C-alpha cells in the first residue's frame, strides 16, 4: 500500500492535460490504494 491517491501526491506535475500524468503513475497510485 501507499497514501498518494487519496490526495494524489505522486501525480501533480502536469494538470491541464491531466492524462499526461502517465499510465504507470495513475495505475501505480491506484495499486498503492488497494489497502
Amino acid at each position: 500500500c501507499t497514501r498518494p491517491n487519496n490526495n494524489t501526491r505522486k501525480s501533480i506535475h502536469i494538470g491541464p492535460g491531466r492524462a499526461f500524468y502517465t499510465t504507470g503513475e495513475i495505475i501505480g497510485d491506484i495499486r498503492q490504494a488497494h489497502c
